[PDB]
């Protein structure tokens, strides 16, 4: 209820209220690149957004969710590690008040801008609040953040984000195609974890991308311009809105590539 990511409702407080924030499945880890194993078991990862219907834009309070028609199959992830068909309901980031931190999970203890999450769930549980109770309900699609040159199919989502500017505000976001936020190479990285906030359910399998994506300067400054707070509120700055790293357990982290 109040929680966040300051100094007195942070990540080190979460566990009061979540207990599972100790569990043995949360996320964000560490992606030590020496000791994640190929898997040949793997299947082919298929990224299917062609029909994907975006809807609206929302400021939660913690992140921005752009949020998707997913009443029927309409842009679904696949194969790698999944079983079964999994829909995309919304996709959302988290960044930092610095370029060199805000990204969540890590890659040999490196740290990007920003990491993007498009979430996916498990089609054989009927609805997305069903899902979340299960241990293979969710399929979250992590894909890094690096400052360089612009990302032009990001631009529409920085764009609207003067209409959001504040917990609670949403924007009409039709017609917005999230293929245009992917990298070339679809290899990655997969393990079994968790939600990265409360309430931290053990109910994903990420699949974490190789491959970052550059945005530009710009654009994640815009993303810093956010409030965490509501209109009429006292400005707080929606910057390091991130969890870190947690214990990998008894966990080991597979690669889809040699
Ligand atoms: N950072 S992370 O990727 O681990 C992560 C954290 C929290 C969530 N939670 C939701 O998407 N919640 C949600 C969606 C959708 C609905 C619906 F509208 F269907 F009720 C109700 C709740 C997802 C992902
Ligand atoms: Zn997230």
């Amino acid at each position: 209820h109040h929680w966040g990511y300051g100094k007195h409702n942070g990540p080190e407080h979460w566990h009061k209220d979540f207990p599972i924030a100790k569990g043995e499945r949360q996320s964000p880890v560490d992606i030590d690149t020496h000791t994640a194993k190929y898997d040949p078991s793997l299947k082919p990862l298929s990224v299917s957004y062609d029909q994907a219907t975006s809807l609206r834009i929302l400021n939660n309070g913690h992140a921005f969710n752009v949020e998707f028609d997913d009443s029927q199959d309409k842009a679904v992830l696949k194969g790698g590690p999944l079983d079964g068909t999994y829909r995309l309901i919304q996709f959302h980031f988290h960044w930092g008040s610095l370029d060199g931190q805000g990204s969540e999970h890590t890659v040999d203890k490196k740290k990007y801008a920003a990491e993007l999450h498009l979430v996916h769930w498990n089609t054989k549980y009927g609805d997305f609040g069903k899902a979340v109770q299960q241990p293979d309900g969710l399929a979250v699609l992590g894909i890094f953040l690096k400052v360089g040159s612009a990302k032009p199919g990001l631009q529409k989502v920085v764009d609207v984000l003067d209409s959001i500017k504040t917990k609670g505000k949403s924007a009409d976001f039709t017609n917005f195609d999230p293929r245009g936020l992917l990298p070339e190479s679809l290899d990655y990285w997969t393990y079994p974890g968790s939600l990265t906030t409360p309430p931290l359910l053990e109910c994903v399998t990420w699949i974490v991308l190789k491959e970052p994506i550059s945005v530009s300067s710009e654009q994640v400054l815009k993303f810093r311009k956010l409030n965490f707070n509501g209109e009429g509120e006292p400005e707080e700055l929606m910057v390091d809105n991130w969890r870190p790293a947690q214990p990998l357990k008894n966990r080991q982290i597979k690669a889809s590539f040699k």
